[PDB]
Parts: structure tokens; sequence; C-alpha cells
């Protein structure tokens, strides 16, 4: 038990960081979605123009 | 909902400056046609020519 417990810290140890890898990326996939959106709002001007959409 | 009224007050600027430019313009075919009511109201003598008129 002592033994088997010691090892199965490290176990989860190992779960945190995989977790922790995950979310940090997803963070920066939000920002830019957020960038999106403005880019999105701004596309209905009506003072725009055809090259001006592209 | 920050950034995105963000976009839309500028949205909203740059129709009124459209608005803005076109009420500009009227103001100017409006006073030329008062000039041309003038005219016509000139060229109803009755001391003028052929040439006069024209």
């Amino acid at each position: 038990q002592v033994r088997g417990l010691e090892v199965g810290m490290r176990n989860a140890n190992d779960a945190i960081s995989i977790a922790q890898i995950a979310e940090g990326a997803m963070q920066e996939q939000t920002n830019m979605l957020q960038r999106m959106r403005d880019l999105t709002i701004q596309s209905e001007n009506g003072a725009n123009s055809t090259a001006d959409l592209v």
C-alpha cells in the first residue's frame, strides 16, 4: 500500500499536466475567435466596398 | 458584449459621416434652384425681347 500509493501519486501528477496543457491551448483559440467576431461586425458597414470586404 | 459594442460604435460613426456628406451636397442644390426661380420671374417682363430671353 505504501509503495503502491507513491506510484499512484506520480500517476495523478501526470494527468494534471496533460489537462494543464490542453487548457492553455484552448485559451488562445478563444482570443482569436473573439477577433473574428469583431471583423464580422466591422464587415457590415454600408460605406465599405467590394474591395474592402475582400 | 464589450468588444462587440466597441465595433458597433465605430459602425454607427461611419453612418453619421455618410448622412453628413449627402446633406451637405443637397444644400448647394437648393441654392441654385432658388436662383432659377428668380430668373423665371425675371423672364416675364413685357419689356424684354426675343434676344433677351435667350
